[PDB]
Order: C-alpha cells, then sequence, then structure tokens
C-alpha cells in the first residue's frame, strides 16, 4: 500500500483542521492535512514536508493518533500528533483553515476518511 500521512497539530489547547478545496467530491469538507509519503522517505520526513508546502509551518511529528484508515485498494491513511516548531499555518493549498476546540470536533464536516479518528480527537482534546 501507499501511505498517506496526515498531522493533528495541536496548539494552545485547539486542533487545526483544514478544509480541503478539490477534488469536487471533498471540496468544502475538513480534513487533517498531509500527504503521499514518496518512496524512501519516512512517514516523519513526508508529513513534516507536507505540513511545509500547505501550511507554511516546521512541526515536529510524534506519536501516532488512531488507527490506520483504508483508503482504497492502493492506499493507506495514518495520522500523527504534530507540535509547531516555527510558523503560523495558513491555507496555501486549503479552502480555509480553522483551529477547534473538543467540542466542535464532531460536528465539523469531515471527508469521509478522516471521520474515523473523531473519537481519537475528542479525547486528545479532552482534559
Ligand atoms: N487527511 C487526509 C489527507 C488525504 N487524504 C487522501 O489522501 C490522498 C492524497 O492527499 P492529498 O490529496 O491531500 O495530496 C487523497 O486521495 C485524499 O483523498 C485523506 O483521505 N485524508
Amino acid at each position: 500500500k501507499q501511505i498517506v500521512v496526515a498531522g493533528a497539530l495541536i496548539s494552545r489547547g485547539t486542533l487545526l483542521v483544514a478544509q480541503r478545496d478539490r477534488p469536487a467530491e471533498l471540496a468544502g469538507l475538513w480534513e487533517l492535512p498531509g500527504g503521499k509519503v514518496t518512496p524512501g522517505e519516512s512517514d516523519a520526513d513526508a508529513l513534516a514536508r507536507e505540513l511545509r508546502e500547505e501550511l507554511g509551518v516546521d512541526v515536529a511529528v510524534g506519536e501516532r493518533l488512531g488507527a490506520d484508515v483504508a483508503l482504497n485498494d492502493a492506499m493507506t491513511l495514518r495520522a500523527y500528533r504534530v507540535t509547531l516548531r516555527s510558523g503560523s499555518p495558513h491555507p496555501h493549498d486549503h479552502r480555509a483553515l480553522r483551529w477547534v476546540g473538543a467540542d466542535e470536533i464532531d460536528g465539523l464536516a469531515w471527508v469521509p476518511a478522516d471521520r474515523a479518528w473523531v473519537p481519537d480527537l475528542v479525547a486528545a482534546l479532552s482534559g
């Protein structure tokens, strides 16, 4: 399987979520930002690269957040906790970003794959 990595960036007690702009089926729906691992890259390399490109931030990649998600035949989607090293996130590829708290998680219009992590994200923001 091709691995797609995604980041749960928690800062000052809130989670960053990113509103996709493409393709039509997902445009307007919310995700943890990330992207495909390239051959030879570690998950950490890939996720840090994607978030630098997508958000303009330097992050440190930490523990897994939740379980793998079967995207399709070809792909598996993995989330990791990430934390900010430098920069402020801006939507270079996305329609919008938002900082959300625990009680906003389950009401967001998630992209279908990522919705699996809702309980994990609520827990990560709870307490
Ligand atoms: N949080 C994410 C990030 C990506 N993806 C999927 O991973 C693939 C590659 O991600 P990008 O489209 O963001 O490059 C896409 O097919 C997208 O549907 C996802 O389902 N959830």
